[PDB]
């Protein structure tokens, strides 16, 4: 008793919008950071009919039964995420079940801490993500800053984690977790120093790699394994897994956060898993480990520093002056113009980038750079030489927003106006279109 | 550079067992309640590439660009909720970014009370569920009995709502949320009374109508946005779509509560949509509407009620002695044999059940009966007439506890001992398998 029509014939007008949103990713140069493009493999797994099926509980433990073939997905997909991250399943655990990044964080933080529980982070606008315990003069804007007492740190004025003043807060603070790994940072983590912080005040080290996860599993970046308590990464970035998280804690440093982990997860915070994602990560995490992939995760790099390098040669300045890792931030003050225009310039352009604050920036409102990164267009298979390109259209992009801004003014509502029927803009995304829209495609 | 072969050849290891779950789907009699199988419609949205997309924000205020179709697909989404539940966009707005039933509550409750906040829900045994704010002696279990301050009423010893107990206990209280709308309830609710308990407190009213969400639209039982603040519903159950949910709320009656809502998502909670699980439920949403769903929905109810009367007619007792709705509660007592003993006995079969507490247990662990429902089954297309086989089935396997627990004994891990290689339990399967496996499979 349903109808088994495929989409088209069900529901033409969704079919319409879904084609249309495949042919933009098709056509676009995407810079998005925290970006991929997930194979066909993974997409079979989020539309299995794995997802008719409650499994609230762990494996061996459920609530309901038939639950056997799950329990074995499951148990396959913490499996391959430990070897993964090149870690002994008797040093470290890991839950599969949190529905995302920000779910996985703040249940993990719970777990560590509880309610009213003290937490450092690193501020947004230094390049901490929202769940690190993020609040503004007026509002306790994440959970994470309000379920919790949360103080953040900064970045120096040269765009680097002033390890010094983290050591001044969280003295003074004296916070039961110190939170690292961050959401636009372009610099690889001294972990080795966040954890001698955290002894000299008997705090727990929470390391976030969801932009770096696969630097850290292959070996390119600092492994925060070696000092960490719990790591989480999203599955969906750099991974290139679909949408969800992983906690990673470690059993040998503390022993009984097994329990408290698994428990803050459900039932304290979620109830049935979603059994698609973890059978989609599951695929992806065999990839993960993979030589082909390291391979992969090596071309991000090389594309990043590529990038970095032949944007630097044609005098376009970025943070802390490169780059260790899959992005660059772009610093536009010698240029007088924001991050918001230049994001509205590529937006016109077939370029997916974000704006970005810099260290200067006293606020998020109208920031002074924007913010790339490579995994998306190296899973697309651009390689080392056509970063001069990437850099080519971005500075045209960027000569094009100085223009616009001379001729309608520096008020973000009225430079919009400008872009449409814009001669070099649309001579512009053509070049993009046709290179975009013809690279390798998933 | 990515590897696009079928997951078939790409991991075959996981595609084995993706395959064995999907025949233990279709060669089982499935009476878990809360369970469905979505069409091939609606498993195309979760694997479509539109999950590849960062959308942090809400349509036309996104943070991110190129968020045009992806603005779209969400904006079809909301209107045909508010469609689908008759409600008027004047009057009800609908946030459809919540990941799960459990994440939409959590949100919704901080929205209307914030942290250290008060909430009144039905305890778990007597048919609440999790989040709305159990926990028990040893622990606060669910998020939503330590980030708030929450009391919990019983149903009486008859298995209905005390209403005379949810209004004493409001009025020592004095809570700014009272939930209603359950996991495991058999009767309609008289939100009415709900309502003018709420005001004489000065209380918002919740209605979690996730179990009933189709009965609600489709004008079969008591219609809560009459008189509720707050509706939330997961839309994977008797609805029948992908795993997520939706928070309706009353702005006609609560202004500034949309704001309140909204950001209690994102940026709250939640950080990017998962844009599939969005496209999803638009797809469900429309069927929904469909007055073929309506049919589907009484069938629901004529199938739940055809089976309340055949389970009666062979002398077994339901608690509340029958249903409203498409779920009902064995009470065993009369049999001497525990819920936990029969969802082994059923698991042995190919029957998925699940224990329940009747409102004589005393506690969640070893009670005196089973939950079964019937949206599952009449999904592949089962009538009024095979209520009578389900009914028999069950009996037979109520029987076959019996006696089992005479020839082993009261304790749960001797009598597990006698289900494998049971002549009778083996005939039983094989009925239940050449069954249920050839009956029609979404
Ligand atoms: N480094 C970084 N961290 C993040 O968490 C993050 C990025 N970047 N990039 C996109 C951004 C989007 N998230 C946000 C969310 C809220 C505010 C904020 O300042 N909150 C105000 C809104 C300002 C206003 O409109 O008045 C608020 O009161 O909610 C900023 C960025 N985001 C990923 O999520
Ligand atoms: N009415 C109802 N509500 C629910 O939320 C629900 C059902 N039924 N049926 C299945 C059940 C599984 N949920 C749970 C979760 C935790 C406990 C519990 O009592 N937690 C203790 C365990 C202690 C013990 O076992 O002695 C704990 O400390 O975690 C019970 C049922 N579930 C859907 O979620
Ligand atoms: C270090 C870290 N942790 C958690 C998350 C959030 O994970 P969810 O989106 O909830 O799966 C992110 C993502 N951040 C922004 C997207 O907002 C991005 O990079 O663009 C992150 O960078
Ligand atoms: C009234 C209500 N609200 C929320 C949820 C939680 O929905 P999630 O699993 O978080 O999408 C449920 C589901 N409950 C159990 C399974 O958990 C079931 O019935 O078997 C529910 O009945």
């Amino acid at each position: 008793m349903f109808n088994n029509e495929p989409l088209e014939q069900i529901d033409k007008e969704l079919h319409d919008i879904l084609a249309d949103e495949e042919k933009r990713q098709r056509e676009t140069i995407n810079l998005i950071a925290s970006e991929n493009l997930t194979n066909g493999a993974v997409r079979e797994c989020l539309g299995n009919r794995v997802s008719n099926k409650y499994s609230e509980g762990y494996p061996k433990k459920r609530y309901y039964g038939g639950n056997d073939f799950i329990d074995k997905i499951e148990e396959l997909c913490q499996k391959r995420a430990l070897e993964a991250f090149n870690v002994s399943d008797e040093e470290w655990g890991v839950n599969v079940q949190p529905l995302s990044g920000s779910a996985a964080n703040v249940q993990a933080l719970y777990a560590l801490v509880g309610v009213k529980g003290k937490i450092m982070g690193m501020h947004l606008c230094s390049g901490g993500h929202l769940t690190h315990g993020f609040f503004d003069e007026k509002k306790k804007v994440s959970i994470t800053s309000d379920m919790f007492e949360s103080k953040l740190y900064k970045c120096n004025s040269q765009g680097y984690v002033d390890l010094d003043a983290v050591r001044e807060m969280a003295l003074s603070f004296k916070p039961k977790v110190i939170i690292c790994g961050y959401t636009s940072y372009p610099r690889d983590i001294d972990y080795q120093q966040f954890r001698q912080i955290c002894d000299e005040v008997n705090a727990y080290l929470f390391a976030d790699i969801s932009h770096i996860s696969s630097f850290v599993a292959c070996n390119i970046l600092n492994n925060p394994f070696l000092h960490a308590d719990v790591v989480t990464t999203t599955t969906h970035k750099i991974l290139r897994g679909p949408r969800s998280a992983l906690i990673f804690f470690n059993k040998k440093r503390n022993p009984g956060i097994e329990q408290k982990i698994n428990s803050a997860v459900f039932p304290s915070f979620q109830g049935g898993p979603h059994n698609n994602k973890i059978a989609a990560v599951a695929c992806q995490l065999k990839e993960v480990h993979s030589p082909a992939f390291k391979e992969y995760t090596q071309q991000v790099l090389l594309n990043s520093k590529a990038l970095a390098k032949a944007l630097i040669s044609k005098q376009i300045d970025l943070v802390t002056n490169g780059t260790d890792n899959h992005l660059i931030v772009v610093d536009l003050r010698k240029f007088s113009i924001t991050g918001s225009k230049l994001q509205e310039t590529c937006n016109a352009i077939n370029v997916s980038l974000n704006k970005n604050t810099i260290p200067s920036d006293v606020d998020c409102v109208s920031p002074s750079g924007v913010r790339i990164g490579t995994p998306a267009m190296t899973t697309r298979g651009a390689k080392e030489k056509d970063m001069e390109f990437i850099a080519d259209v971005l500075a045209r992009a960027i000569k094009i927003t100085v223009d616009l801004q001379e001729q309608y003014g520096k008020k973000l509502v009225d430079f919009k106006k400008g872009l449409p029927g814009n001669a070099q803009l649309q001579q512009l995304k053509q070049e993009v279109v046709t290179w975009a829209g013809a690279l390798p495609f998933p």
